[PDB]
């Protein structure tokens, strides 16, 4: 049951065609995370391939793949495999499910042991000069930047592995810093970014009541307010001030 066959089956989404895979793995002491079953250059797995081929948010090969991986006795769970090349380093199936805008797939991955804090940190995902795909590296931060409120709340609230609002990326950026980084003057985008920022804070009020999320400094010692100023994001800067003063006045 070779890699070519496997990648074909999972791309077409026909789980009946996985019959015999488990037995093959078990007879030959192989796992789906082995180099024989990944694309050499990137470490792309059959699970990543499956999530890349969602249709209406689903791929009926996903749960069977997870189940075969578990039954194969794999000590390095397929669900948490990450890309290995310089460009995609750290990208996981969970990241792809979020990129594909599939809450259903997110839930399936999370219920089956997906690590919600894996960092997509390769060059494609870094802050650099010009147009970036920087979203703060973290599944929560990705879901927030791509404006996926239902994914955000699920990541925060799920009983399996809740994502931490305090988690930071390779820059020391929280989701709040990531949002500042993608703020711009698109009136559409700006409103959505600000409402996401507020919704996260409201969630944090309940989920981590004693933590001042807006006081967390990144690797350059910048809070989201100071970052907004530095990056020239005037609208969110003003919003952050307005929040601070309205919050103090409400408490006073």
């Amino acid at each position: 049951f070779d890699r070519d066959r496997l990648f074909s089956v999972v791309s077409r989404g026909v789980p009946e065609e996985l019959t015999g895979l488990l037995e093959y793995l078990r007879w030959n002491s192989k796992y789906l995370t082995d180099s024989a079953y990944t694309e050499g250059s990137t470490g792309k797995t059959c699970l990543m391939k499956a999530v890349l081929n969602l249709q209406d948010g689903v791929n009926a090969c996903i749960m069977p793949l997870l189940q075969i991986d578990k039954d194969s006795g794999n000590p390095k769970p397929l669900v948490n495999a990450q890309c290995t090349d310089e460009f995609y380093q750290g990208h996981s199936a969970l990241h792809i499910a979020i990129e594909k805008r599939s809450l259903q797939c997110v839930k399936l991955l999370v219920e089956n042991g997906a690590d919600v804090h894996l960092r997509a940190c390769g060059r494609f995902f870094q802050k650099h000069q010009g147009t970036c795909f920087y979203f703060g590296e973290l599944p929560l931060s990705l879901a927030a930047c791509t404006k996926q409120w239902d994914v955000v709340t699920y990541l925060l609230e799920n009983p399996h592995q809740p994502a931490s609002l305090e988690a930071t990326d390779s820059l020391g950026n929280t989701v709040l810093h990531a949002l500042v980084m993608i703020a711009d003057n698109s009136p559409e985008n700006s409103a959505l970014v600000i409402h996401m920022y507020d919704g996260l804070l409201q969630m944090g009020a309940r989920l981590c009541p004693t933590v001042q999320l807006e006081e967390i400094s990144n690797h350059q010692g910048l809070t989201p307010l100071k970052l907004a100023a530095k990056e020239g994001k005037i609208e969110i800067f003003r919003h952050i001030l307005q929040r601070e003063f309205s919050g103090a006045a409400a408490h006073h």
